């Protein structure tokens, strides 16, 4: 597509969907061209920006074919089943797709791989630019600080969060353990292999703080990500939409960010 | 005693003792008049400041009677048994005593109480001015934030530390639980009683960081103490020496700080 | 009023108003009974919770008399002029009022004082429970740490914030300077009066972080408030509504929190 | 040299020298073989570890030729003039040299370059492993976060520190500005070039904290170094000694750490 890129948002009335509308609004190379919901949504017919203070001119719709016909890229952070119906239609209409939906098993992932032969896809477990950058720099840090350091993955989340450690924290752990030549799960001297541990805070409504702490005698290095809202994932999803414009293939956020 | 106050340091060659020598040096109302070690110390006869860059003129000595005869106050962060021998001599010589030694049981504590009838004593589990202030303000904070908050006591210590949570963290917990009308050890709504938990980091050579985190929807309050070295305990011990000058009785750091 | 307390929200379509709707929803002793906007609002006739996922049954209205007639308390974080029209009607209808509106000069403040003879008012520069608690504990901290400490007020705010230091930071400064017996604006030894300074970070979309750092040789004490969203002010405004129920008079957040 | 590597320490009685003695003691591949001071030092004839609790068997000496004759590497964090006398003798005796001394101008740097033709040298402005790693990762971070972020270099130091921002902070700035294609010294949208600023805290006896904060809408990334003591520089200097064993040439800490 020509600039500006015409973006459609699935699940436009959900929490991710609203922030995505704002993310499309903030990026100067994109415009909102569609906003999808299922046929039961209380929000059908409302302006896509009604809950975030924007007049987009785009009525929230359940007409998937009509929306895709006038869009260049669909951004989808919904559930696996509806995402894969949207996928088939993107393929048919030659629309790119940014899949932030998680929870696919082997057969869902195969479906995504197959469609990537025919359209541009960015499929990532996490769309935060900062998080993905953290995963990348942690490999380097852990290689250099491979002896003599105690390594702790510290995370803070909202009270009712079920998974401890979070998926992000576990990934940070896997990157570090990998860089140390190890598999995940006294005094550490200068030639002792650096050690890994996890600490978890569950409190209030914390969106998510993740710190990798590398500590030795006389120093601490801390690599920290702090999420203030879902805008971090939304902004990275829109960056990915812009990046994958004009491409066919299966990409991830490492590709988007020019890493590895 | 007249100013300047003449301070003697027990265990002058240990880690606390050296920092105490520096603490006496830094405070303008005090001077070093004695520095005690046991008869086996490699440091007998050396200047008390030999390891901290100071020329005090005070030879490290094992002559307890001679040192006490020319001092106004003894500061002692050693072990219970030698501390209680020093106690008897302070009583005899009318010297005040700042007891930072920990690990007394009921009979040691009774001995301290008895001697406080005859000399000035400050006996505290912790001599850090900041820590004791933290214990005091936590009562207030927890009373006001008694509903609706998730409370977490987070601490960082050096790798080989045995006790988790630390004694300081446990005290912070007891103060908070007490303020909530409770005994120590889902979503918290605005009228739900505030909850307490502990998180522990063991890494590197961290002297000790303690945070009490109070979290609710939309906000965090954090009350934090960071120890950079043993100087925090030493400086509070010297403040206590100055405070207890001219007094007889058993006092603690709440007294020294004018709290409660 | 009987429980549940019937709350009306002014400026219901603004940023504070939406969060207030959520705050009334979360508190079990309150219910939403009115939601006011001016006659030009695009949101007249919409459900008060339309932008925050709640079905309140309350249509956003411009009928001030009708709304006040069926409410016990109005919460108002709007502008001085419209707030003072609402004030007159609260007086007439015997409705309490929580004034979070700022920017009153001497004549506005006199108007609020006068109406407090006839209805219950809580009027505070800041409705965050944590912030007001911070202002209170800082007095104590600064009294105890009155000699020997370097004191720094550190704040982080969103990029385009105009005022540096923020009003909160300046208040923290005034409380501290006051506790030190001073007026606002080398090595600090143990008997030197503690010193005050300010540091400011302007970056991203940070809602607001405020830290008072007290530092000396060997230790740091940090008293920190972190705002994650406007819910902190909204939740404190609803606490104040509940507190002032059954009272006549002019109160502030120190009263609400049982402080001083 | 064979393992264990025989290390000599210049300025053995200074602050860096003492920590270096401890660093040599902690590393299992090194042993202390000499400890140098000038002819006026009060510490001549004392054991090199007298102030740090170690019995090294090495008398602090002013006999530079004798010490170098029995050592493989000299570690020197002293002053330019005495360092360059030591340099000439290392060249003569075929001893490697780790130069942590700073403040050389063009002619001193030329002298170091010349001697590197004849012996192994590691010459770095900063020997902290964590700091040098930070400088390296900041290039990557700033390249990826090149648009849309506000970047702040925040540092904390002891009260009487003269230089603001510190040399480390200025270097962090130069690395970032360089990565952004710029020279050092409103709302930042997603395609706006990321901006740089500095904030400085002067307080207490803080050894040195440095944070690079990258902030945008919805997220913060923080890359932080915290120095607890001079051991961080000392430990990196000993790592460099071990690394440069068996080499001739001029190297820096990027080389030691296997970076670039």
């Amino acid at each position: 597509g020509m600039i500006p890129l015409k973006i459609a948002i699935a699940g436009a009335n959900g929490r991710m969907g609203r922030v995505l509308v704002e993310a499309v609004n903030n990026h100067p190379d994109t415009v909102l061209s569609g906003a999808l919901e299922h046929s039961g949504s209380e929000a059908l017919g409302l302006d896509a920006g009604y809950a975030v203070g924007l007049k987009t001119g785009i009525a929230i719709s359940d007409d998937v074919d009509a929306v895709l016909a006038q869009s260049d890229v669909l951004i989808d952070f919904t559930r696996p089943e509806p995402t894969l119906k949207h996928l088939q239609k993107c393929v048919e209409k030659q629309v790119n797709i940014i899949i932030g939906t998680t929870g696919f098993d082997d057969a869902g992932k195969a479906a995504i791989r197959a469609a990537a032969e025919k359209t541009g896809i960015v499929f990532a477990a996490n769309f935060s630019v900062g998080v993905n950058l953290t995963f990348h720099i942690l490999d380097t840090v852990a290689r250099v600080l491979n002896e003599g350091y105690d390594i702790e993955i510290i995370e803070g989340h909202h009270r009712h969060k079920v998974d401890a450690p979070s998926g992000t924290a576990l990934r940070m752990g896997e990157v570090i353990a990998g860089a140390l030549g190890r598999d995940l799960k006294g005094h550490t001297g200068p030639r002792d292999p650096s050690t890994i541990g996890f600490a978890t805070v569950r409190a209030g409504d914390i969106v998510g703080d993740h710190t990798a702490l590398f500590a030795t005698d006389g120093e601490r290095v801390e690599i920290t990500h702090k999420a203030g809202s879902r805008m971090t994932f939304a902004a990275g999803a829109v960056r990915a939409a812009v990046w994958v414009n004009g491409k066919t293939g299966l990409y991830d956020m490492q590709d988007v960010l020019g890493l590895n």
